């Protein structure tokens, strides 16, 4: 029912809209209700709206899985209690064995889709997350890009940031790579970026002094997350620009959740997070395949016991806000306000409509200075 958008620092983790998923050591990643997802993810990221079933066309959509236990009401509910926290909940777009392949002329039905989903579900946007198959299967490039520039127009229109996120695997991010064509098309219509550093193997980047930098490199896993960025933010050593305030760093939440790409020493990620902030260009925050990983198991049983949002929460929503932020001072009796001024008072955001001074947000009637 509320688009619920987020202007500050986030941790993004996507939530499994399936159960017992086989880890790739052998582990166990178990479906869970929304509400008892860790309050630290304030974005938190349904897998997957997809074609479920080719027979009912092109346009994929989304079905809540049965198995989960929670009737369609429940799981709305649950979305409405993280709304009420501040937190948001998209729609991702895409995964393995996902079926999308759009032809031309399907961007109108996807954008309807879309539409009715986030009205009937109250998603607060969308991340776009293809497998590396869709990436430039058909003209998914072209009609992914058109469809959610409607639906974004389509809420901007009511007062609404619906928002747009990615999960480009990192080495499709060279400058004129196969995923930086939805880059340029969302551009001003993205909201962040947050690139999965995590299943590519020796790929990573050269840098003098160091040498090749691998994603699987563990041993120089500081050098990696800061100079993968460093290049990102900067549009350097022949990536793609994404800013740092759109720039959102994804990750394995364990060696279950993937093949290479966990932080073993978190140490890693602070230091090369404090760089990044020291040179000016802090990034926006972190996210994780997955939650449902975070709550799972090893292949001897034994729980992740959410040590990645234990390693990452505090540190990231410990940041200074970035600049999409809206800082609302508190209101202050002997302040003159003007025209359009926003204060914070008792818990709600009043906007001056006119020149006022000692005039008490809440005291000031309907048609009164504070609205
Ligand atoms: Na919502």
């Amino acid at each position: 029912g509320t688009i619920t958008s987020q202007d500050d620092n986030v941790v993004v983790g996507y939530w499994h809209n399936w159960c017992d998923g086989r880890g790739y050591q052998g582990g166990n990643a178990p479906c869970v209700e929304l509400k008892t997802v860790n309050p630290q993810y304030n974005v938190v990221n349904i897998s997957f709206m997809k074609v479920y079933d080719i027979a009912e066309g092109r346009i994929p959509t989304f079905k809540l899985d049965p198995t989960i236990a929670l009737s369609e009401a429940e799981f709305i509910a649950q979305i409405d209690t993280l709304n009420s926290q501040g937190r948001s909940v998209l729609i991702a777009l895409g995964g393995a064995d996902a079926h999308i392949e759009l032809t031309r002329g399907d961007e109108d039905a996807l954008a309807a889709e879309i539409i009715r989903l986030t009205d009937l579900y109250g998603f607060d946007g969308l991340d776009i997350d293809l497998e590396q198959a869709a990436i430039t299967a058909k003209d998914n490039q072209f009609v992914i890009p058109a469809a959610l520039k409607m639906v974004k127009e389509h809420y901007r229109k009511t007062g609404d940031n619906f928002m747009i996120t990615m999960a480009p695997e990192f080495p499709y991010l060279t400058a004129n790579g196969a995923y930086t064509p939805y880059l340029t098309e969302l551009d001003g219509y993205y909201d962040f970026i947050n690139p999965q550093f995590y299943n590519q193997g020796g790929d990573g980047l050269w840098i003098e002094g160091v040498g090749w930098i691998a994603q699987n490199n563990d041993a120089l896993k500081e050098e990696f997350i800061y100079y993968i960025a460093d290049s990102l933010i900067n549009g350097t050593r022949n990536y793609h620009k994404i800013p740092h305030d759109k720039l959102v760093f994804g990750l394995p939440s364990n060696i279950d959740a993937a093949a290479t790409g966990y932080i073993q020493d978190p140490q890693d990620l602070y230091k090369a997070f404090d760089r990044l902030k020291a040179q000016g260009q802090p990034l926006r925050g972190v996210m994780t395949w997955s939650v449902n990983w975070d709550m799972g198991t090893d292949a001897a049983n034994n729980s992740y016991n959410q040590q990645f949002i234990k390693d990452y929460g505090n540190f990231i929503h410990n940041q200074l806000p970035p600049v999409t932020d809206v800082s609302d001072d508190d209101w202050q009796v002997g302040s003159t306000y003007v025209k359009d001024d926003k204060v914070t008072h008792n818990g709600a955001t009043w906007t001056a409509q006119w020149w006022t001074k000692g005039e008490e947000p809440g005291t000031t009637g309907e048609w009164g200075v504070w609205r």
